[PDB]
């Protein structure tokens, strides 16, 4: 037990903490996942609090459009939504909580999942408001210009979508669905495609760089049902394309292809062993 990260959380209860880090250079994703087993002699179920962190590259790019008639057209590919989800199919496991639980539109998201001996979970959309829990886990992330929604939630799966919402632009606030979002008339000489789009200082981090997720869901398992369960964690993005064409007579013309690339996700299959309190990577879609 000395080589295992174990926290005593009160009489007859402790948390066994495991981690896995799994990255894909192909998908531009890192999953830094924490898996905390709640061991409580006064709770008839096993529980695994799964905290999903890491990185999802924006995969934003600016390029020329090849072909006849497209000589004056440039393309910006950028992430309209980041996808984070966890799914199970084994009858022996279900999801009993998830954070965030509701739509949240604030630039900063900071929430807490608390546990009290006897199988009692509670959540709050804030950090620091409570010192009554036997154990707690928090989530924290920034999503400037984006909003978080629970796209799917049920006893077997949860999916969050962190979606483009409203942006600060030189001309004022613009909707994520405005076809002229990020478009501009070019001025300089070098690397022309980049110049048809808003400079980096106008692109918020979720467009320019990527997203650092922080989400939780708790897996529930009846003590005495089968030893292991598999589940998949998916991180990725949906990309839009904004096309900008410079017309000699009328200026810059923009068109958007919304949902241009959907579900560009890195999926990792894990196994939890409820008896040995271990986690293993079983498979993934790196190739
Ligand atoms: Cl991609």
């Amino acid at each position: 037990r000395a080589n295992t990260n174990i926290e005593n959380i009160g009489d007859g209860a402790e948390v066994i903490k495991r981690t896995e880090d799994v990255s894909s250079k192909k998908w531009g994703v890192t999953q830094n996942v924490q898996f905390d087993f709640v061991k409580d002699k006064k709770y008839n179920k096993d529980a695994l609090i799964v905290k999903m962190q890491g990185f999802i590259n924006s995969r934003t790019s600016f390029s020329d459009v090849k072909g006849s008639g497209y000589e004056l057209t440039k393309r910006m590919i950028w992430p309209f939504q980041y996808n984070i989800g966890l799914t199970t199919k084994d009858p022996n496991v279900s999801l009993i909580n998830y954070l965030p639980k509701n739509k949240i539109e604030t630039t900063d998201v900071g929430q807490t999942l608390g546990y009290n001996i006897g199988g009692n979970f509670q959540s709050a959309p804030s950090i620091g408001g409570n010192g009554s829990f036997n154990y707690s886990k928090t989530i924290s992330y920034t999503q400037k210009s984006y909003v978080s929604e629970v796209d799917k939630q049920n006893s077997k799966s949860v999916k969050w979508g962190v979606k483009a919402n409203e942006f600060v632009t030189p001309d004022g606030k613009k909707s994520a669905h405005d076809r002229y979002l990020f478009v501009q008339s070019p001025n300089g000489p070098t690397g022309s495609a980049r110049e048809y789009f808003a400079p980096d200082n106008q692109l918020p981090p979720l467009v320019q760089s990527g997203f650092n997720p922080s989400f939780i869901t708790t897996l529930s398992h009846e003590k005495g049902s089968s030893d292991t369960s598999e589940f998949e964690i998916s991180y990725g993005r949906n990309l839009d394309i904004t096309y900008a064409t410079l017309f000699p007579r009328t200026g810059i013309y923009a068109e958007r292809k919304h949902n241009a690339f959907v579900n560009r996700n890195f999926v990792v299959r894990y196994e939890v062993n409820w008896k040995t309190h271990e986690i293993k990577v079983k498979g993934h879609n790196k190739h």
